[PDB]
């Protein structure tokens, strides 16, 4: 099919959803094989764990706009290239891109990609904020920055920017929805 | 919109046009919030006045390449990270970076910024001289050092490092140009 861009605030259950999807349909979905400038590791295989490039190869890919998204981690670059997305689809699978709002907007400025856009929303900021403090791995500033950045995404979601929006006030229901949408490829 | 880097020798007319643009579009533009290791003084507010951080906060933010620019003032670090410049654009307004030549190069090295480059020129190096005198609050060595950093910047602006060069031989002419550039978003 067409690439499926799935975004939304974390803590909403997006992970369980994608995880359950990838478990239930083990040969049909795929994330894009990411690029890095990080020296390979023991047990990593080029083209499969990562496309390993060089700091200069990565940088020349950035100005050549080959990237959907990229970042710098401790001096190592990461990011996914349009070409690796196509690959997943060349292979006979459906690409899943799990990315932020800024990513959604980038994919959209490449309408040649023809992506699909799915938004996993929390029932409310309240439940999200609370869902967040359930994990237990966070503080004040962290959470607060996590909720401000959600209200932004939520804002972008009210502009009709996505093909579906799934509010997760129940995983099975949402799970059913996530599938009905995916296989409703149009 | 995209971050706009404007530069040019002080005394060109840049400050005036910059103030006019600011008075006419009070809701349109803003500057990033700089970060500092100094302790918040009597009445300051984190996130508004400065992004208050700790020295090691700063230092790793430096190694991890988060700063556009940083300097040291009386024992305390100050700088502009890339996050605060995009904070502006995410917040609905556009970012105006009134930086010098070195600043222009520093931003040109941070591809993730992806900025636009405007440069404001005096009619000649002579007009610069006289106008830097019109304000009269200068000196022999201060007025001279300016004229050198000017031929420098002009030498640089001669290389075509900017998307646009506005000569301020007339303030109404230069004002219309600048707005034409800014609102001729690219």
């Amino acid at each position: 099919s067409r690439p499926i861009v799935i975004s939304g605030p974390s803590g909403t259950g997006k992970s369980t959803l994608l995880k359950k999807l990838f478990a239930e349909y083990p040969d049909s979905f795929g994330f894009s094989v990411s690029s890095t400038t990080r020296t390979p590791r023991a047990g990593e295989v080029n083209g499969k764990d990562y496309n390993f490039v060089s700091v200069d190869e990565f940088k020349s890919m950035i100005k050549n706009n080959e990237f959907i998204e990229w970042a710098q981690f401790s001096g190592n670059y990461y990011g996914s290239t349009v070409a690796s997305v196509k690959q997943v689809s060349k292979s006979g699978k459906t690409c899943i891109l799990d990315i932020d709002m800024q990513g959604v907007k980038s994919v959209k400025a490449i309408p040649e990609l023809n992506a699909r856009f799915l938004f996993i929303a929390p029932p409310s900021v309240e439940d999200l904020k609370k869902r967040l403090e359930g994990r237990g791995t966070e503080t004040e500033e962290s959470i607060n920055k996590r909720l401000s950045a959600a209200q932004a995404e939520l804002a972008y979601a009210e502009t009709g920017a996505h093909d579906k929006v799934i509010v997760n006030d129940d995983l099975d229901k949402a799970y059913k929805e996530l599938k009905d949408f995916i296989f409703a490829e149009k």
